[PDB]
């Protein structure tokens, strides 16, 4: 794969991942965007060259590298109007950052409006040459990344504000829609007797997926970017922007087996081979599977996930047992989402630039009421109680700049302050749940916190966690190219956005 040093050229082109042709935003000619890779310790230099021509899908752009801490490079995190102004068509911008202390499965996507839905989204893997899970598998390479993407026949700005699911699920970029049931399916090849580390990446804009493979079980070894104690499952509900690594032991008879990714809404089930791909053992005929679904007897539950390496939960083991507890009260008015009575509206001056110019207190940062200032070196607890006032649940929330402990998961009344999973995207569940996370503020800068259903983010379901505002400017020296983005963007005609 490309990386750690690469050009990512953005253009508009016609694609037919499910046999239906539509115009899209592509990266180096393709959507999903190509796999980027490197290894622990690398300096990534990803030069984003914006050659977009289509205003309906936005000619401007910004790229976020999902899951990376970006310590001291907050300016490269990507969210438009939080960490930078968007890049303009005919221009380039170099994202230059290091990953000294993380490895795992990540992804990358546009972080401007709903542009990632129109195609700017792909996988990103940082390999660990001393991976502690490596004795569990034989093969871990570019052909073991499995992407899931909800694909729409109508563009994000042309269809409904809140689409009722997608036309197709794409698995490694290919899939069928109900009207294109002869379109080519993705094929994942295995050799009998080998063990594979599959890296499952949800590139979804909205629906979650229930993933399974006929005749096979899956051993989870990683959740988002965090290594887990090996957990055997036979079904995985994966929410938008989550990842899992699992080991597959290709010990079944030589045959074709259905891979299934059933969306929570949209075109559900498997009629005509929608929501499906093919696991093909080497030597099997090159035809569609005729395997049948079996009821899961070991579905993934988040509470069964624990970190491989002990990871201490911040604070003391009781509710509110931290320096700064916060409760996020969700609402919706039919058009806009709200957190604590505020719907995020992106500011003209990016939040990071406001802070560099001297705005360090929440009352002086805009948009007011959506920016929370957190003290440095402190324990934080955030609760996200599900509510009928925020439809479109379960909302999968994501915190930039951090992995966090999930002390209470969806569908569980337990609080685990001992060995809960840490991750970066968590389902907030349905009414009755009170999903709760903890983390420590060791990462100066403004970090977005939002629902990763992109239509909801765009309708304002977000806040900014401005951590350690007093050391933010010193900790994140910016390049001139970043300073230059706002004047370029602010000069554009409305028709060239
Ligand atoms: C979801 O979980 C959060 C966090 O536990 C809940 O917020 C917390 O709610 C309790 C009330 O049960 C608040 O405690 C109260 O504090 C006041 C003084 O401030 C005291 O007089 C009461 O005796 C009680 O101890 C707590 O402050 C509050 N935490 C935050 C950060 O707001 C939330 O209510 C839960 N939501 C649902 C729907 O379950
Ligand atoms: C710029 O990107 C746009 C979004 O992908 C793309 O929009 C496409 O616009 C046409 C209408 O001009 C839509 O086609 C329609 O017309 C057919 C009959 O030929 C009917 O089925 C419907 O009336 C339908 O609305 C496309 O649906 C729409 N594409 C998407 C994905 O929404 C523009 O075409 C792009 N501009 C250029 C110059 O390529
Ligand atoms: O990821 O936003
Ligand atoms: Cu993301
Ligand atoms: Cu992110
Ligand atoms: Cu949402
Ligand atoms: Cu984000
Ligand atoms: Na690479
Ligand atoms: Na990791």
């Amino acid at each position: 794969a490309i990386g750690p040093v690469a050009d990512l050229t953005l253009t508009n082109a016609a694609v037919s991942p499910d046999g239906f042709s539509r115009e899209a935003v592509v990266v180096n000619g393709v959507t999903p965007a190509p796999l980027i890779s490197g290894q622990k310790g690398d300096r990534f230099q990803l030069n984003v060259i914006d050659n977009l021509t289509n205003h309906t899908m936005l000619k401007t752009t910004s790229i976020h590298w999902h899951g990376f801490f970006q310590h001291g490079t907050n300016w490269a995190d990507g969210p438009a109007f939080v960490n930078q102004c968007p890049i303009a068509s005919g221009h380039s911008f170099l994202y230059d950052f290091q990953v000294p202390d993380q490895a795992g499965t990540f992804w990358y996507h546009s972080h401007l409006s709903t542009q990632y839905c129109d195609g700017l989204r792909g996988p990103f893997v940082v390999y660990d040459p001393n991976d502690p899970q490596a004795s569990l598998y034989d093969i871990d390479n570019d052909d073991t990344v499995i992407t899931l993407a909800d694909w729409y026949h109508v563009a994000a700005k042309l269809g409904p504000r809140f689409p009722p699911g997608s036309d197709a699920t794409l698995i490694n970029g290919l899939g069928r829609s109900p009207g294109t049931t002869a379109a080519d399916l993705a094929v994942i090849k295995v050799t009998q007797g080998k063990r594979y580390r599959f890296r499952l990446v949800s590139l979804s804009c909205d629906p979650n997926h229930t993933f399974s493979i006929d005749g096979h079980t899956m051993t989870i070894i990683e959740a988002d970017s965090v290594n887990t104690q090996p957990l055997e499952v036979d079904s995985i509900q994966i929410f938008a922007a989550q990842r899992y690594s699992f080991v597959l032991d290709a010990s079944q008879p030589v045959d074709n087996y259905w891979i299934r990714a059933n969306p929570s809404f949209g075109n559900t089930g498997f009629a005509g081979g929608i929501n499906s791909a093919i696991l093909r053992y080497l030597g099997a005929p090159e035809i569609e599977p005729t395997t049948t679904q079996t009821t899961p007897t070991k579905p993934l539950t988040e509470v069964d996930l624990h970190p491989l390496t002990p990871m201490a939960v911040p604070g003391r083991p009781e509710p509110g047992g931290v320096d700064k507890p916060l409760n996020m009260v969700f609402n919706f008015n039919g058009t806009n989402f709200f957190i604590n009575n505020h719907s995020f509206v992106p500011p003209s001056v990016p939040v990071l630039l406001q802070i560099l110019s001297g705005a360090q207190a929440a009352q002086d940062l805009v948009p007011e009421g959506s920016v929370y200032v957190l003290p440095s070196n402190s324990s934080i607890e955030i609760s996200f109680p599900a509510t009928v006032n925020a439809p479109g649940a379960p909302h999968p929330f994501h915190l930039h700049g951090h992995t966090f402990a999930v002390v209470r998961s969806a569908g569980s009344s337990e609080y685990n302050y001992d060995n809960p999973i840490f991750r970066d995207v968590v389902s907030t569940g349905t009414p009755g749940d009170n999903v709760t996370i903890r983390f420590q503020t060791a990462n100066p800068g403004p970090w977005f916190l939002h629902c990763h259903i992109d239509f909801h983010l765009d309708a304002g379901f977000a806040v900014v966690m401005a951590e350690d505002t007093p050391d933010t400017t010193a900790a994140n020296p910016v390049p001139q190219a970043w300073s230059d983005l706002c004047p370029i963007y602010d000069a554009l005609d409305p028709s060239d956005l």
